[PDB]
Formats: C-alpha cells, structure tokens, sequence
C-alpha cells in the first residue's frame, strides 16, 4: 500500500478543507500547498500518489507547475482544474506523468471524483 497520499495545489485554507476532509473521507492523506511551487519543495522529501495543482496562473499560467513537476519527480501523477493557453505544457505533463486536465467543471466533485479515479487506475 499504500497509504494513500494525496496532495493538493491551491489557494490553501478554503480549498484544504473541502478537499482534505472529503478526501480523508476515502482513506487517503489531503495535503494542500500555496500554488504549485510549494509541492515541488515539499516534493524533494517526498512524493504522493496522486497531485492537484490548480492552474491559476503562477508562472505559466498553470502548466508551468507541471514543468517543474518532471524535473523533481519523475511521474508524479498531476491532476489540473483548467488548460487555458498554453496546453501545449499540458502535453508535457502526461508524459512526465501528468493524470489530465479539466475543461470546464471542477468543484470538489469533478476534482474529487478525477482524483479518487487517479489512484486507482494507478493501484494496484
């Protein structure tokens, strides 16, 4: 096992709560960060099964989290909420180890539901 550990990329506080609690309600671990660059830190210590990264724009837009993703962690699924301009990071990510992108919903039932699906089309 896995343990189940689930990291999460976003404004923090707000999106750590819904996310952390319904998620913990599946067993697994909800960690949040400020926006992307702080999983990358925290990522040099560890890695999670699955990661959430919001796409808001940071450096890239939001891809550019992805970017530096791959070059930390090796296949570290990620899972983020829009694809606004610049898909072409987006690309990227799915092969350095991206999960997908979402194209118009999210909200925690979309995100949660494309997150859960995540670790286990990995499990396993």
């Amino acid at each position: 096992m896995q343990r189940g550990i689930v990291w999460v990329v976003d404004d923090d506080s707000s999106i750590r709560w819904v996310l952390e609690r319904a998620l913990a309600g599946a067993g697994l671990t909800c960690t949040t960060f400020e926006n992307g660059n702080e999983v990358l830190a925290a990522l040099a210590s560890k890695t999670p099964d699955v990661l959430l990264s919001d796409i808001r724009m940071p450096g890239m837009d939001g891809l550019a989290l992805l970017k530096q993703i791959k070059q930390r962690h090796p296949m570290l699924p990620v899972i983020i909420m829009t694809a606004h301009s610049d898909l072409d990071a987006a690309v990227s990510a799915y092969q350095q180890g991206a999960f997908d992108y979402l194209p118009k919903p999210f909200d925690i039932d979309e995100a949660v539901a494309l997150v859960e699906r995540a670790i286990s089309h990995y499990q396993e």
